[PDB]
């Protein structure tokens, strides 16, 4: 039937020269950033005056690939419950209907910036231990769900001026590179990759948060990790047997072998404890590689170190219809349900 909820209930104004449909409780909408998945305003919640992050979904039923991206994002966003770990606050959309549904709207906590544009600059230690230790706590939760990053780089750390951290843009990778970030089996793909796939991603984080330095930087990524594996050295027989591959065998071979890792040379002002963790997370064995769970143990936190911050999951996250295809319109009627059975 006829209805005035719509109207009643939401206001119209552009912003970035798009757009935007907001509740009336969500005030002065102010252009952030924006990606190609979707734009992101922060607003008021008049309610309380305190200010939200908003992300406008971008066209999100303008194909299957990105109907379906939209629909795992929700579903990831509303499972994850952990202060290290992006969540949801509010799912809407403007329309009444399924009938009338095109458009909907994340509403998530503001976080100021990312790591990202504070990269170039040299982090004190005690910075290192505590963004480090949130990004584990984080990676630990995620972990824990069955979800993994594999895309985890500075820009995915969400930070504000108290060095708070969130982590963003986790389980998203199975749907231009000049700072490579991502773990060497998958950028290679010269092995079984695990979990530990994140653990390198915080190794070569925290290694250019001590130096000021991108870990591996430049056009080429075999020639980048080279440069480091000539000054380090690589595993022996043990790893060597894992690969996939006889040409990396050989490459791998042909690297000095040493029998104790250590990062003096690649790291001379790291403290004894930061080079220790960085040695045990940048570890090319996926095997011998820290878990999440592992690294928040090691002496390195102490400082910040609380058990009861860190959480698990209490339930698996539960994703059937993440090898399916659909059209967009099934997309869309999954998606819809997702929002109307929203609950905070």
């Amino acid at each position: 039937s006829l209805s005035l909820i719509r109207k009643k209930g939401f206001y119209k104004q552009d912003v970035n020269k798009t757009a935007w449909e907001l509740p009336k409780t969500y005030v002065s909408p102010t252009h952030v950033g924006s990606g190609a998945y979707g734009s992101v305003c922060s607003a008021i919640d008049k309610r309380s005056g305190e200010k939200v992050a908003i992300k406008k979904l971008s066209r999100p039923f303008q194909s299957e690939i990105f109907a379906k991206r939209a629909y795992r994002e929700l579903l990831l966003l509303k499972h994850m419950q952990h202060e290290n770990v992006i969540g949801l606050l509010d799912v809407f959309t403007p329309a009444s209907s399924l009938r009338n549904f095109y458009d909907f709207y994340l509403v998530m906590p503001f976080m100021q910036t990312d790591l990202q544009k504070i990269m170039g600059l040299k982090f004190s230690e005690e910075k290192i231990q505590y963004l480090v230790y949130q990004m584990l706590k984080g990676l630990k939760y995620i972990h824990s769900a069955g979800v993994v990053h594999r895309d985890l780089k500075p820009g995915n750390l969400a930070v504000n001026e108290d060095c708070e951290l969130k982590i963003l843009d986790f389980g998203l990778a199975r749907h231009v590179v000049t700072r490579w970030y991502r773990a060497p089996e998958v950028i290679l793909s010269w092995m079984h990759y695990n979990q530990t796939v994140d653990i390198w991603s915080v190794g070569c984080i925290m290694a250019e948060m001590l130096t000021g330095k991108t870990l591996f930087k430049g056009k080429d990524y075999l020639d980048q990790l080279t440069q480091i594996l000539k000054v380090t050295g690589v595993p022996g027989t043990e790893f060597v047997q894992k690969l996939n591959d006889k040409a990396a065998k050989s490459y791998i071979q042909s690297l000095p072998q040493t029998p104790r890792k250590d990062f003096t040379q690649l790291f001379p002002r790291a403290s004894p404890q930061a080079a220790d963790l960085l040695e045990k997370m940048l570890e090319l064995d996926v095997d011998k590689r820290l878990t999440a769970a592992q690294a928040l143990t090691h002496p390195f936190f102490e400082p910040f170190r609380d058990p009861e911050e860190e959480t698990e999951a209490q339930q698996p996250f539960d994703d059937s219809l993440e090898h399916e295809k659909l059209t967009v319109d099934e997309w869309k009627q999954h998606i819809y349900k997702e929002i109307v059975n929203f609950s905070p």
